[PDB]
């Protein structure tokens, strides 16, 4: 179950940087292995520095279920999500997040240095008690590549 | 100047209350004394948890002004943004951002505690580059008094 949702996240990704839309970020949102919502990020398609993946994923889930909380659902990131996202992802009071890539495989190829400290947990006032599994060998290797290989394909943001 | 936008964003937290919209939060996105967005908190208009004030205010004005950086615009928020909001404020890039109530002022009357850890300064990954002014005087009672008149306005969420 893992390694499906992680690898849609990922496909995902190549499928918003090869349209366009953003950067190559994929985020799913999973209820009972059922999908909520499969998007990826649309900063560039909404002109919307808000729109990552995880963010829009969020919002499309909680307006299909017709709720604001997503407790019995889980997101799947391809990338560890940003302070912003990660902050989104607690308000979202979503259960569980398993991510593909650290946050240093997008820094790499250029993006900023924005990493969430609720989830290194190294902050003194954000804490998290979220449920957090960062992917192991198959999938992470492939997450981990796809900035190697999107990076010709679009301009930083 | 700061004294008008940040009372404008306590009267946006009102009015969202009134509505119906959201939750007792303003936001005013300032491009050198002219208003680019004011927007209130539609968490429960927009069925969308990460429509904080903030957030709203960053789209709107993204849209306002056709593009994803608002290097040139300040930012005034009724209460002191939670760590989505800060992470959004990053993103956009807003050179100044100026905040009427601190966080403990919303907990008091039964939010979660949720602090940003970057916006106080005990960030480690996540560090800040913006001006932060944290509002005294006359500024600070409105804000702080907005959830004082504000309980039991609204749903909680
Ligand atoms: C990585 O890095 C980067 C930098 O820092 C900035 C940019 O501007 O942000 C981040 N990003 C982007 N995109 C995204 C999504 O989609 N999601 C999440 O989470 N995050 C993100
Ligand atoms: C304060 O407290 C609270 C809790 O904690 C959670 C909820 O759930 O968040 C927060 N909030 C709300 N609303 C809002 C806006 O509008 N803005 C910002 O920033 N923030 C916010
Ligand atoms: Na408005
Ligand atoms: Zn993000
Ligand atoms: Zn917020």
């Amino acid at each position: 179950s893992d390694h499906k949702f992680l690898t849609q996240a990922v496909e995902e990704a190549y499928k918003g940087v090869d349209c366009g839309d953003g950067g190559p970020f994929g985020a799913v949102i999973v209820h009972n292995n059922e999908v909520v919502a499969s998007c990826h990020n649309m900063v560039l398609k909404y002109t919307d520095p808000t729109a990552h993946a995880e963010v829009t994923a969020i919002r499309e889930a909680c307006k299909k279920l017709n709720k604001i909380e997503l407790s019995e659902c889980e997101i799947y990131a391809s990338c560890e999500p940003c302070p912003m996202c990660f902050g989104a992802i607690h308000l979202s009071r979503l259960k569980r997040l398993v991510y593909g890539a650290k946050a240093e495989a997008a820094i790499a190829i250029g993006f900023d240095d924005f990493i969430a400290d609720a989830l290194r947990g190294t902050g003194v006032y954000q804490k998290s008690s979220l449920e957090i599994k960062k992917a192991d060998g198959n999938g992470a290797a492939i997450a981990e590549q796809v900035f190697q290989n999107t990076k010709e394909k679009f301009r930083l943001y």
